[PDB]
């Protein structure tokens, strides 16, 4: 329904380590046509490989609540977004362009404002 470009990126946030590798895909928002809890999956897809990293394609439900949104994790790297799962295994995902967003990080994911309002609306949606 509603398609944005990205990619993977690194599973471990122990250290809080950000490193893209350059990578292709796309994130997909469906409300689960299914509508099995309503929960908003993002199943990602692949056009490279993961590498370096745990991640795997998937299609991963979000829930209200014990899902955090952290607009930064890493100084080091901007252009992430931080998606927090408890105990239903953590995944981070990077803008692919390397050519965009190149400003300097404060709600910074790709961009700033725009996707602050997406994520928080997303979560407390349900239908």
């Amino acid at each position: 329904v509603i398609k944005f470009r990205a990619g993977v990126c690194e599973y471990n946030e122990d250290s809080r380590l950000c490193t893209p590798i350059p990578v292709q895909g796309e994130i997909e928002i469906k409300p689960n046509e299914e509508e099995e809890l309503g929960f908003w999956d993002f199943e990602w897809r692949p056009t490279e490989k993961p590498v370096g990293r745990e991640l795997d394609p998937i299609s991963l439900i979000l829930i209200p609540g014990e899902t955090m949104w952290v607009p930064i994790k890493s100084s080091k790297s901007g252009r992430i977004f931080a998606l927090v799962f408890s105990s239903n295994e953590r995944y981070f995902f990077w803008l692919q362009e390397k050519n965009s967003g190149n400003l300097p990080l404060n709600e910074l994911s790709a961009k700033d404002k725009e996707i602050y309002n997406k994520m928080i609306g997303v979560l407390n949606n349900s239908s």
